[PDB]
């Protein structure tokens, strides 16, 4: 990644061997949960356009998700060269030239390209454009994986309502208010509806305690 | 987080694997105990607002409980607006506009902005204000989430005095001193009452050794 | 590794032990699979002709591979002399000798001499040469070990169809659009004929949800 | 804590993820063991009054020890305050208020105040003095929890003089000469007998070997 | 060892805790195999004559290779001493005694005296000069305790050519073209021979897949 | 310990967790076998004399062996006193006091007159002498526990010759050349009696293989 070092200068520093096992170790661990998303965010922290890449590729298996993500990116590339046309001409001095789409993915840019465009004044962010770009091909991953739908998240008759809120909440993160209530079993949602339309969960927690 | 580099500069770093790693698994392992409470708040040192959603966001499961902390978050955002009104005008070069809740939450706000908040002269923390929003959030879903009630903590007839006030401390820690004395068993009870009211917990521990 | 340190100077470290281990892990455990080769350029990051060298003399057994990867060296590194006749004469002060393409592969050159290429101004990146020559050789090995051939990946008559692109994009990695189509169950190949022949993965994948 | 930094000045920096795991295993595995005090002075080195309540808190469980370590905590802050009262009166530029009892134990102090103490000239070392409040604690924790005393360690029949003798310095530690010649066998206290009062524990170990 | 710091100047720092306890797994877990030398240089890259005397201490059996290495080392330094005599006389200010081969050996010369060597203009790569003597010894260790000769590995009947091929270069590197050849079971070894004296091992591995 | 910073001054840093717990790990796991003497003077390097007493405090267990560490030192600590006696007077401004056997020890000094010797110029390595001390006080503790002598090490009938040295070296290192050839089988013995006296060990071992 590009990381601000002693000085003010933003410099290039390799990949850590923690950083490339932590991302393989969550892909393996977790696939493809919601929390793998902000992680994905997190180990990619000023990574530059090949760095991203890397932790793309270091990925085993799960390549019809990781092809779906190329074709996301691919998708996000094209309107970036549909937004910002490369205007022809020899390049001043101490510039950089224009990046494309693929340049942002790292396919057609160099690390010392990379570098220029992330440490330029004002700076491109070609790391973070890339990053976005992959950040929503895998929130389109996480959707499609989702296996239940919020509408068959339905509290049991004996099941506790902290254990159900919690089987609700993480669908409705997968799939990205009153349907909590509808879904509550008979004992409960009896309780929810004296409580008033305006209740916190944590006065709907509170009530349906058992 | 921002911390202090070679220089006196305050400057941003990318949060390590270690501590990503550090707050998922004390979430897997303890849940909600009290001493995740504490273990957040050291792990989170001088995290920018980005940090702490990046933190939270990591946490897969336990959505009942992370659902009722967005909605604290939103209560102590709004409670800022209400006091801290932010007022029209174009910003001043080298001046940050002044931050809403939302912008502490980081929801609204850049890491450039939260940078320059946070590295501001003098600055405004928007890190330690976010923290202590999510602190109290954490607190209510402890008390929430704790079991025992300490007026059933008892000691049982042949139970140690020192694992039953092991037993008393530890509840009444979660549910944030002479009911000490009354919920003892008949035989140490004897004996701390002849003891006197004003006994510290080591001469009431060390009266009822056996 | 050469790596910039506080100033802008680049400066050689030794490898670290965390580099050594996390090399000699990823071959115990996953061989010669696709994703293999880019942790191996993770890795050697910024690396020496000693470092890559050493980071292959580590891996204990699959000598069949790296013997195999001897001959594709010394293939790339005859077509450099062929290419980079050395000129002779006295070498001037504060400058480096032409190298060879046994100096590349850290066989004929000391770390003194390779130092100095790769922190000369211009730089002659000898490091990122020979990996070019490594990365060849270990693209040659995971095509040779790869056990199945894209024409045997169908589908089942019961297996979803997410599993079968995972199976079928994995092969191709190995191996390195309509043939998906043609190897699907019939089925979802009666879904995917009437889909259209534009259609992505995220359409094709979604249309055969089972 | 508080480490010198590259130049001369000391400055703060966070308490690192593996202090805290480091702290948080060693009291899950050996509880309160004599072992267990100089780890706690080691992992706190340089650690600010928030620092070590961090450490404090993180230990769940024993909550009966760590009330007692409020107790002593409390006892050494009001012979502070006994000893230095803090005289009234506004602060000059640069310069610092009086701790209290409370402020050095990180009650009544922010970090910014800590830090200004710890980092005067002459600096007010508030972390070391509250370690000496809570090292004070911790060792009468260590004695109260001691299960064996020193009368009832004796040498078996059959039992090696040598892991007598671990036995012995064990009990000794946690408890905080002649008796060791006494809790002897008879055949070995024959023989430490016939060696003279001013022997050695090598000489006494050796002449009892079997 | 003898690291670079942020300044030019080179300077002595502590071997780390990973780097001892690396070489210690490594000799516990794959004793003295060919890959274990590699290992050994790379762990101890810009290491001191002490660090060196110190990974081969902290070796726990295997005395009989160790004191091997011991007479190879004594070997090697008496060679030393007869190549370089030490010319007796006052050392002048800022300069170093010539060191002698139990100098080298770090036996009689002191960390500072290494440093000086070390750090020297030119310098004295007493701990290049030392690592060259061990590595040669240890060379001699693996070759010695080499199982098996190349003459005995051949190919069986239905055993793969791929794995046939790990175990000739496998023996051979422990040891230290047509053989490979002629050790092949009848039916590869025909395929072989109408293949052509100048074949790669690639070309004969793909002639021997089945 | 005491490390040389960015700059070339000597610096008091805290002793790491991973230091503190490969220490631990260590004695746990293999006592006071030989090899843990050089793995201790490698984890105390540059270690104030706070330092060595912090390792040598985390030990739990062995205390007959830490009891004679003790005694050991209090001989050297009384012979420093001997040898150096502390002349009285008021210390000039930037000068430190003489050094008692207890200071060295770190009973009655502070980390700051630690660190003023270490640091001083010229320097009173009061680390290293109080190490030397502790390194003698464990030498004798393994001799100690050194259960087997040199006289019983001998060759088994079917004993291969290798591994009868491993154990006669391994003996012969806890204890601290005719007597391995005295020792070995007849058949053996045979062997290495017609090789001549002057034989080293790779001869004596080439000569009994089988
Ligand atoms: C090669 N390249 N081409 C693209 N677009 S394109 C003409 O339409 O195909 C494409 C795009 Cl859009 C984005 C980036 C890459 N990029 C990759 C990519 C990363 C990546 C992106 C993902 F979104 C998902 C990933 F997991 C990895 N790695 C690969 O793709 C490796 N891979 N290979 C094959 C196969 F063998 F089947 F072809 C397959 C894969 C993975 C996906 C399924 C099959 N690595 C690199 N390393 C070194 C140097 C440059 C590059 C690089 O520039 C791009
Ligand atoms: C999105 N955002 N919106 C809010 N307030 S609001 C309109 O009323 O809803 C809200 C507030 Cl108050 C605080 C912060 C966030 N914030 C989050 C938050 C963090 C967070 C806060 C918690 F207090 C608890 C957490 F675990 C995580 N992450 C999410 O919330 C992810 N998430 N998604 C859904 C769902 F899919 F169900 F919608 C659910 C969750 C987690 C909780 C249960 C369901 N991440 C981010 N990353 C990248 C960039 C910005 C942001 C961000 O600004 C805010
Ligand atoms: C010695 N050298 N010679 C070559 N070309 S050449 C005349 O035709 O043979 C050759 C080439 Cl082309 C590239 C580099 C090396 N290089 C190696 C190589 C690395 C390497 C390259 C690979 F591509 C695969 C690897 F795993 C390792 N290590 C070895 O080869 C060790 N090894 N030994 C034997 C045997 F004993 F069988 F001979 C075998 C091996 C490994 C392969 C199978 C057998 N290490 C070194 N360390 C210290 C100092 C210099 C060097 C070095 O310069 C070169
Ligand atoms: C709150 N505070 N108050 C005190 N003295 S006082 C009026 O008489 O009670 C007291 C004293 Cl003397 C010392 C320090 C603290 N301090 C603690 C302490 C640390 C600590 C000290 C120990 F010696 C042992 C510990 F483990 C932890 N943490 C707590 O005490 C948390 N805790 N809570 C409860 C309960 F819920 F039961 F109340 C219990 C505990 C732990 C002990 C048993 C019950 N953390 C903090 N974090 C953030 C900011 C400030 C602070 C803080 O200033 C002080
Ligand atoms: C002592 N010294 N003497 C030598 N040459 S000499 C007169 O002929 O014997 C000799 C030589 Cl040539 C090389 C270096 C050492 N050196 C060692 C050596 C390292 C070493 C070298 C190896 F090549 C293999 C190793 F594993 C370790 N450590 C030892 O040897 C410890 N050891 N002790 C005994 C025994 F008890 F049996 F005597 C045995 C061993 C290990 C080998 C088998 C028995 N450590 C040290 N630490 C602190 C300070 C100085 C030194 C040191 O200078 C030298
Ligand atoms: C206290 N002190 N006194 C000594 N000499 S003296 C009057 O004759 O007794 C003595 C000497 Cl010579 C050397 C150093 C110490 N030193 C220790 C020592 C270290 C040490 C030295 C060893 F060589 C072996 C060790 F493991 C630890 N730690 C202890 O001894 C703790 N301990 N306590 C008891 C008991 F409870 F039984 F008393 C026992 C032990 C361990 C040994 C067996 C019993 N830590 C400290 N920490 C903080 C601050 C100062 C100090 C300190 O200065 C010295
Ligand atoms: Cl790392
Ligand atoms: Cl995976
Ligand atoms: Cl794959
Ligand atoms: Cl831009
Ligand atoms: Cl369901
Ligand atoms: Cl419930
Ligand atoms: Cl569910
Ligand atoms: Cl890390
Ligand atoms: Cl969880
Ligand atoms: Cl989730
Ligand atoms: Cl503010
Ligand atoms: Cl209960
Ligand atoms: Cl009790
Ligand atoms: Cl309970
Ligand atoms: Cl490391
Ligand atoms: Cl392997
Ligand atoms: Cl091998
Ligand atoms: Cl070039
Ligand atoms: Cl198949
Ligand atoms: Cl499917
Ligand atoms: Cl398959
Ligand atoms: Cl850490
Ligand atoms: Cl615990
Ligand atoms: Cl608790
Ligand atoms: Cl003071
Ligand atoms: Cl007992
Ligand atoms: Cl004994
Ligand atoms: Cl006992
Ligand atoms: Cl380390
Ligand atoms: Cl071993
Ligand atoms: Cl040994
Ligand atoms: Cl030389
Ligand atoms: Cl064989
Ligand atoms: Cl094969
Ligand atoms: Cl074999
Ligand atoms: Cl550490
Ligand atoms: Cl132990
Ligand atoms: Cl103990
Ligand atoms: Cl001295
Ligand atoms: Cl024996
Ligand atoms: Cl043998
Ligand atoms: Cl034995």
């Amino acid at each position: 990644p590009i990381v601000q070092n002693l000085q003010g200068q933003m410099v290039h520093q390799c990949i850590s061997p923690r950083t490339l096992n932590a991302w393989v170790k969550v892909v393996e661990e977790k696939a493809f949960s919601p929390e793998v998303i902000p992680m994905f965010s997190a180990l990619s922290c000023g990574a530059t356009p090949q760095d991203l890449n890397t932790m793309l590729n270091t990925v085993g298996g799960h390549q019809a998700a990781m092809q779906m993500l190329k074709e996301t990116i691919n998708e996000e590339a094209a309107e970036w060269d549909r937004l910002h046309p490369v205007h022809a001409g020899p390049i001043a001095p101490g510039q950089m030239r224009e990046p494309r789409g693929s340049d942002i993915a790292g396919t057609t840019s160099t690390l010392q390209e990379q570098i220029g465009w992330m440490t330029h004044n004002p700076p491109i962010p070609v790391g973070e454009i890339y990053k976005r770009w992959i950040i929503l091909g895998l929130n389109k991953i996480v959707r499609m994986y989702s296996p239940t739908s919020i509408l068959d998240i339905r509290q049991g008759p004996k099941e506790p309502f902290r254990d159900y809120v919690d089987r609700f909440y993480k669908t409705l993160r997968a799939e990205q208010e009153t349907l909590l209530v509808q879904n509550a079993n008979p004992d409960c949602k009896t309780i929810l509806k004296a409580l008033g339309p305006g209740a916190t969960l944590e006065e709907m927690m509170t009530a349906c305690q058992g």
